[PDB]
């Protein structure tokens, strides 16, 4: 297996003979605790995934009963210092750019609560969720800083520019069933069946010729990439200013 | 209180100690009758609201049991003369530019029928409607002129580019419940409870730091502003030509 | 008393009333359309001809029999694996959507049954009515192993959003008429026997508008749509062409 | 030879064995007098050129000592009537769309004064001008109507958004030499040598593979097409309102 | 005289019977010293100009021997506090939006050094400069903050995306003659002849019908407005972060 | 020094105490011969430069008397096979994205002929050229494939959409003085003075605060990045089809 499969302490990699790669986020085998380390390393991981032509379909998932519900806030660095925030800003632009530049279909298997960094899910092509899943933008309006890391672009795409703004301004929580009705989640599965269904869909896709998988992903992500590129830097800059203001 | 609070005969202003500003449209205390005067003055009122940093959350509403269901068509001026339409054209560009440029969250409390100028509602972040509310683009195809004052952009944004065109071309009426299922309306309230709920949401928002309220509004309106800019002048110029054509 | 182009296209029947309402019906020898290289080449010219004729005041686009478009003659498209032949399909694929969008009056789709290919045509139109037997799918691309790059890649994610739209295309999902109605793609669901009369009823109400209002309302309501199609159509069809070449491998 | 070679009373066509097509605008073999007829027909001619895959390089030129310096104003129809202007508007959008959608390199051989419709030249890839050539947007501000037919987009694209606005607002005239210094004209030739040089450049281009000629044209016009599409309708609608306003005062 | 003509202590207004309005920036009769006050008031002045339909052509100029060469930096407020910078940010978006939304042709008469806020000039249609004029983006790299107030968009639009970046990054100074060769300045005049020439060009323009003046300005600013919209907020936010960072220099 | 300084056999790196990084392209110490290897590795090198916050100003240059005048065309692989061209396509997208995402000012010191890959230069902020320099798009029309690797966007951006198309379609050569008059080259220097002047400009820049350097680069590249994104993939796909056609 490629060297990058063991380069990331918070990502487990497993790939089959069909080139189906499962990337699973974890903290010591448990549900991911998001950290400054993952904020820095995940952009490199997604770049590494995107470079490797042997990846023909990607499944992105978490561990345990949450997709991402925990954060080690201090580990992010002093966000109120613009010279530190700049690292977050640069990494925040790269993570979405590098995710979107994965050049094959990407299946999200959302294995439970997704209360931060749900923008990752909203780069993917097929979204499956376990019945216990809840979606929220929790951290931004908790901290008093702009939801400017891509949720501001992708949630109003997903829900429209009316419900999307309501969702973000009120920190609305959506159940898996609500997100399914809203066309964000495409299938709701029992916890015990989610991963098998992800792999089933992946095996069906993997029967396609490789260039077809790659160029269908390209065709279907052009508009998405343009919309992310329009707003991501500005959102993260605004967010930085609001983080600085926490010292006032 | 600022001078502009008493500058507009068709707008009542009330602001609390948290910077929550309720702007209520009225004609001598009744539901608004839209006029050439409001078409001319509203862009200035929205500019004034946007300039005043003491406004931290804005609630925009009407009076009585309709949000806007009446128009004084002669008071608009001779729309069939391009020299008079040009006033309407310039003001139609400015009203939406200035309304979008309010730099804090805007809550619509839609207190009944919104049969004209519903595009104002479609600039706002949180949309609440009383159970008696109905939405329609009434006047344009009644008059034989283009629905080109922003409804052509914002209704297809709200409903998508399929149902939105059907809605405009057939002058479809949507109930509050239909609009809620279409994600345009976020909460449906009894008439007697609507304003209380608007203020409840506003007070929660107002606990955010001021720069976060402002910059979250900025981040969440970038794409919306671009889309309105793209089409508003062209729509109003085409509408003017069809107004001239009423002479033929 | 009728334009020459009304009888120029062996796969399109034309009928226009005194109000300028033109019904354009796709067919193969009076049956449901079998899409061919011929229709791929000719339909862009037909749509241009429709758009040029100012006597068209509202257009109804429909199929024949119990399917809107559910059949294709693959060989008749030409040797798609040769880029010199695909380039014909490419140029015609750009023109067909540009020309269809540039029809300058409201267009009503009366979807009279299965739409399993070329549903992007429907997704240029303003009012979408479907008979209750209608199903929507992007059938042929992932069956052949080539990119869904002829406009479905732009318009289905526009219609369903960029999440369900991608699921729909990558899994070749089938949507029923009720599903599409709940998804805001179909605006009315009708029994088969009532579909065309409803299309004509809506058209007659529209045709009471002044002519410039019909034209300029269509223009105002299609600006953003035209920009979105122009952004992605050539790129999708070029990528599709490369996957067609790759079929030789 | 294709039928369309003899379809246009104001365009002479000839094509060599290399697929190099020269399209020459004329009025009875003399310099073109622009008319309502050319405004209506030129969009169809440019479409016809673009459809024909045997065209591998195009040279667009005029006749005699002017590229286009005359117009028959009455023949344009009653521009002050929005129902008549709408024809000009629709044709004004189509002519640039269809000209840009010629899918091979286009060489302008500007054979003298270009005082109206110079936007056609600003769709082309290689611009050659005779020493006698002058460029101007003459007619719009002489008539009191908006320069909204594409010159408002393409002249500021050619001269930048500063000199381009100065040029339009003041009806500036540029000699061939000035236009060369401004990078609009690429070579200035003696009158008697212009056409030979156009053909020389065309023959060098024609040695390229056909798909390379077509796809290089596509790659090099994507941005240009987006910019034209952004402003052409709006410009023409504003121009129409100013034409209506000529009935006022 | 409208009330707004005497509302702004740093702008003198004079309008003739043809609706030609000259707006002259000054500080108590001398060349303008830019302040927090002008930063806050100028967006309202430009809005007021744009609202008043009696303005048919506008001439924007400075006083004395400089267009704008001085700034009272302390009067800008504590730029290092994001709560204070936010006023500058909001006003910095409004000033260019409101200036571009003047709906008639705008002539710049650049009467000498333009070392700050030259982006105002780069919204205008016709740029005239006295022989003594120099252009520079002086203050941003002298302070150590981003040139994010519109110069980052408009200088690369004027000079192109290569020379425009060199000009900003190296704080290049351009003479009037250099700017003329670069197509930014359209006419270079002796100091004593500058204003007469601005008025001559304005009187010629004022002979046009009013709607033509307005809609030609609209047609010629659509792309310009989109480009400024794209980048102005982001530039000013970035500039704000670097202003906060001045505490750490 | 960072590990990446010695990771690229065709790039020499030197960085001073002010964070001025000189990146010099070479083949065994001589002028660069462009290869499939550099096509693959340069995107990673430019990513590595962009990630390293100790880089405060970058100077990009070549070796010897040419910036890039030679290409090992066969080392690019079988460009006529779409499965091999896809590597070139993916890498062609990444190299410009990654070069543009260098987040500090980039000075080109063009040390001679730039007959291929001159689009790299057209991402940079300050362009200095030795007097022997000539610019041309040599390889595309020599091979009969589309100039679709970014030159199709950036040369018309530099020279305008008229001269730019002339330049590409006729394989025009521009000398350093011609490029200077066309505003592409900003200073023309004798060969022996070129690098000293690059470093002089760099040292003046490096006195700025770091965030100002970074965010001035960001502000000045937003439009440029959007224009590259618009057309880079389409150009490389069209180029690929023309490469396949070389078999016909």
């Amino acid at each position: 297996q490629p060297e990058y499969f063991t380069k990331y302490e918070n990502l487990h990699f497993h790939r089959d003979e069909n080139g189906i790669l499962e990337v699973r986020m974890h903290t010591n085998g448990s549900s991911l605790v998001f950290t400054g380390k993952t904020h820095r390393e995940f952009p490199d991981a997604f770049y590494d995934i995107s470079r490797d032509r042997d990846n023909r379909v990607v499944i992105l998932t978490g561990s345990g009963d949450a997709w991402m519900a925990e954060i080690d806030f201090p580990s992010l660095g002093d966000v109120t210092n613009p010279r530190e925030w700049d690292k977050t800003y640069w990494e925040g632009k790269k993570v979405l750019q590098n995710l979107l530049d994965i050049e094959v279909p990407v299946i999200s298997a959302v294995n439970g609560a997704a209360l931060l960094h749900s923008e990752y899910i909203l780069t993917t092509d097929i979204i499956l969720a376990s019945e216990n899943t809840v979606f929220q933008d929790m951290p931004h309006l908790n901290a008093g800083i702009v939801p400017g890391d891509g949720v501001h672009i992708l949630w109003p795409l997903a829900l429209g520019l009316y419900r999307g703004r309501y969702f973000l301004f009120t920190q609305e929580k959506l159940t898996a069933q609500q997100a399914y009705e809203l066309n964000v989640v495409h299938e709701v599965l029992p916890q015990s069946k989610l991963m098998e269904r992800a792999w089933e869909i992946a095996r069906t896709l993997a029967k396609q010729p490789t260039l077809n998988l790659r160029y269908t992903r390209v065709a279907l992500t052009q508009r998405l990439k343009r919309l992310v590129n329009e707003g991501i830097g500005y959102g993260l800059a605004l967010e930085g200013i609001t983080a600085t203001d926490l010292r006032n």
